[PDB]
C-alpha cells in the first residue's frame, strides 16, 4: 500500500534524526571536557606568567639596589677624601710640613684611591651580575606571556567548537520534533482510515 509505505519512511526519517541527535549530544559531552581542560591550561599558565613577573620584578629591583649601592660607596669615599683634605695640610691644618709628612700625606691619598678602586671594581662586577639575572628573567617572562597567549587560544578555540556543535544540536532537536509529530499524525490518519475503512465492511 502507498500509505504503509510512507509511515515506513516516517519511522525511519525519525529514528535517522534521533540518532543524529544522539551522537551530536555525545560530540557536546566532548567539547565540553575540552573545554574544561582549556580552563585548566588557561588558568596554570596565567599562574606561571604571574610567577615570571614577580621574578622580573624581583630582578629590577636587585639591580636598582646594586646601584644605589655603587652610588653610595662612591659618595663615601669622596666624602672620606673630601673630609680628610678639608682638615688637612692644604686647608686646616697651618702648621709646617717636614718632607717625610708630605710623602705620607700623598700614599695615605694613593691607598685611599686603589682601595676605593678595588672595592668599586666588586661593586661592578656584583651590579653585572644582577643585569644579568634581570635579562634572564625578563625573557623567561616572554616566554610565560607567549605561553598564557597560546593557552587563551585554545580555549579560544574550544568554546566555538562547541558553540557550534550545540548550534548544530538545537536544529536537529528542532527537526526530531517535527518528524516525530508528523509520523504520530500520519499514524493517527492511517488508524482513523482504518476505522472507516471497516465501520462499512
Amino acid at each position: 500500500d502507498p500509505q504503509t509505505d510512507t509511515i515506513a519512511a516516517l519511522i525511519a526519517d525519525v529514528a535517522k534524526a534521533n540518532q543524529r541527535l544522539q551522537d551530536l549530544s555525545d560530540e557536546v559531552q566532548a567539547e565540553q571536557e575540552s573545554v574544561n581542560k582549556a580552563m585548566v591550561d588557561v588558568e596554570t599558565a596565567r599562574d606561571n606568567a604571574a610567577a615570571a613577573e614577580d621574578d622580573l620584578e624581583v630582578s629590577q629591583r636587585a639591580v636598582k639596589d646594586a646601584n644605589a649601592a655603587i652610588a653610595a660607596a662612591q659618595h663615601r669615599f669622596d666624602t672620606f677624601a673630601a673630609a680628610t683634605y678639608m682638615n688637612g695640610p692644604s686647608v686646616s691644618y697651618l702648621s709646617a710640613s717636614s718632607p717625610d709628612e708630605i710623602i705620607a700625606t700623598v700614599t695615605a691619598a694613593k691607598t685611599l684611591s686603589a682601595s676605593s678602586q678595588a672595592v668599586m671594581a666588586n661593586l661592578q662586577r656584583a651590579r653585572t651580575e644582577r643585569v644579568n639575572t634581570e635579562s634572564a628573567a625578563r625573557l623567561a617572562k616572554q616566554k610565560a606571556d607567549k605561553a598564557a597567549a597560546d593557552a587563551k587560544a585554545s580555549q579560544d578555540a574550544a568554546v566555538a567548537a562547541l558553540t557550534e556543535t550545540r548550534r548544530k544540536f538545537d536544529e536537529q532537536r528542532e527537526e526530531v520534533q517535527r518528524l516525530a509529530a508528523e509520523r504520530d499524525a500520519a499514524q493517527a490518519r492511517l488508524q482513523a482510515a482504518r476505522l472507516v475503512a471497516w465501520s462499512s465492511e
